[PDB]
């Protein structure tokens, strides 16, 4: 039956988080978490989010019939991975087809994967090794109009992208949160531009830079504004658009640069909190609407690690602001 109509669950059948939503094959598809009652102490360095796979789905129309495609890749079989299949990302090139993925390696450091099928729904196989130079989580792989492609990725606390700050891993006994440098700038999520067969990173990773409406560095003590994780990269009236979550505050954010490095300056919110702590998101545009897929605890009746995905219009203003979406108000 058609679902995605009135910001209901998409899927009720498992619970999904995460969505990172494509167009491929002039269909919709998602890429998101399979979230999973594993029953393991939660925490905030996220244990209690223990996914082992993930389902590809999709949609001929929003509104539409949502296809599960069943399972495209498992924990088991991706030979360097350890625990913990957080958020992934697709792209495609040369008709092949690149699920990019953050998993926890055997000496639980998260490092960012890719996996390959000739199908957008998979399966896919994936490489034997993370991606060199990669860390951390949240991938999102953006490709311009150039036909240039960018990995954005980081996330601060469980996604321990504070402990990165030397391009070697801090330790297991480094900062649990950020720099603890609250009047220093904030952390800044990640970028690389993709090697030409998406399998590596073609230069040394880069740190974005987002400031204030003034020019002045987003602070580490400014929740509200400063990287959490799950950047996503849109472009609008060719304006590239960093959107992103803040998590302890609750909130998607978008900032505003004219090149995909940046720097990106903070404009505003895309998404309001939702039911349950952690909010998550994509953007994309579909028969020339656009959309905000996101997720919330709704369906589990409030339980932070049980999410389902859901989507909405999202609404451009032609000098490129965006309209705010609170969840539950229509
Ligand atoms: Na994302
Ligand atoms: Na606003």
């Amino acid at each position: 039956v058609p679902r995605g109509s009135h910001m209901e669950p998409l899927v009720t059948h498992i619970y999904t988080a995460d969505p990172s939503a494509h167009v491929f094959d002039g269909k919709v598809y998602i890429y998101p978490s399979h979230d999973i009652d594993a029953g393991t102490p939660e925490n905030d360095m996220g244990d209690h989010f223990d996914m082992r796979d993930y389902h590809v789905l999709s949609m001929n129309s929003i509104p539409g019939e949502v296809t599960d495609h069943g399972v495209a890749l498992d924990i088991k079989d991706i030979p360097w991975a350890g625990r913990q299949l957080w958020a992934p990302d697709a792209a495609s090139k040369d008709g092949k087809y690149y699920l990019y993925f953050p998993a926890k390696d055997k000496e639980d450091i998260f490092r960012i994967g890719v996996a390959v099928s000739d199908s957008p729904a998979g399966p896919f196989k994936p490489e034997s090794e993370p991606i060199k130079g990669s860390y951390s989580i949240d991938p999102a792989v953006f490709k311009d109009d150039d036909g240039k492609y960018y990995m954005y990725f980081g996330g601060i606390w469980g996604g321990q992208l504070q402990r990165w700050t030397t391009g070697e891993y801090a330790g297991h006994d480094a900062s649990k949160t950020d720099l603890e440098q609250d009047d220093a700038p904030a952390i800044g999520p990640r970028i690389a531009l993709m090697s030409d067969d998406m399998l590596s990173f073609a230069e040394p990773v880069k740190e974005i830079s987002i400031v204030d409406e003034q020019g002045n560095p987003i602070l580490g003590g400014d929740h509200d504004r400063r990287f959490f994780e799950a950047a996503w990269m849109h472009k609008y009236n060719g304006t590239y658009y960093l959107s992103y979550s803040t998590g302890d505050t609750h909130y998607i954010v978008y900032a505003t640069g004219d090149n995909p490095y940046g720097p990106f300056t903070y404009r505003g919110v895309i998404l309001n909190p939702v039911i349950g702590w952690t909010n998550h998101h994509s953007i994309v545009e579909f028969n020339g609407k656009w959309y905000l897929f996101y997720h919330d605890s709704s369906l589990s009746g409030g339980k932070t690690h049980l999410r389902c995905i859901k989507v909405t219009e999202l609404t451009h203003n032609a000098d490129g602001t965006i309209e705010t979406i609170s969840p539950y108000i229509e």
